[PDB]
């Protein structure tokens, strides 16, 4: 259930990074989410519970989470900064990493 739960965190945050202008509510969304995801990588995904450890699929699972993960220390760098506006565009690509790993696994 915990694996669920960062997703939903990870997607709470998403919407957060969407709508708010805010920077401290960005920055806090941005925190969270990398959280989340860090944890979310350690997990295997019920659909996938029968391939091997070391699977392709699984390897696969796990990277997506480093390119979020990269691209959410890229976003924050920005942000603290007070680069906040070119911060909310760079986020605005984490959707499409989080539903091109959510597809295939």
């Amino acid at each position: 259930a915990d694996l669920e739960d960062n997703m939903d965190i990870l997607n709470d945050n998403l919407k957060v990074v969407e709508k708010t202008d805010s920077a401290p509510e960005l920055k806090a969304a941005l925190t969270k989410m990398r959280a989340a995801a860090l944890d979310a990588q350690k997990a295997t995904p019920p659909k996938l519970e029968d391939k091997a450890p070391d699977s392709p699929e699984m390897k696969d699972f796990r990277h997506g989470f480093d390119i979020l993960v990269g691209q959410i220390d890229g976003a924050l760098k920005l942000a603290n900064e007070g680069n906040v506006k070119e911060a909310k565009a760079a986020a605005e690509a984490l959707k499409t990493t989080r539903n091109t790993y959510h597809k295939k696994y």
